RNA sequence: GAACUCGCUGUGAAGAUGCAGUGUACCCGCGGCAAGACGGAAAGACCCCGUGAACCUUUACUAUAGCUUGACACUGAACAU
């Protein structure tokens, strides 16, 4: 779903990007293996700043 | 059910111990034999009814467990023909 990603994943990545991916890639490779993080309204300020200020 | 509980012919819910006619018979036991009293025993089991019941059977009706087909979800990413 709207995950949001952190690593070098195969092209549907570029760092950080809001994608339209199905919940079957979402959990269990992107929702904790590392690479990525939940979209739940509440990391998309926060990792916000991360793109701003960094 | 009660009886002081005879046989005939005929009558009769159509096979009479009780009716009618008639015949016969002292009163009362006991030992016997089963002919009858449509004997006793079982609201006939056979048969037919009841818009009865019960099971069982199938290409009766309508359901359903299970089996089977496909879709969605659990369930993904890259691709290619």
């Amino acid at each position: 779903m709207q995950v949001i990603l952190l690593d070098k994943v195969a092209n549907l990545g570029s760092l950080g990007d809001q994608v339209n991916v199905k919940a079957g890639y979402a959990r269990n490779f992107l929702v904790p293996q590392g690479k990525a993080v939940p979209a739940t309204k509440k990391n998309i300020e926060f990792f916000e700043a991360r793109r701003a200020e960094l």
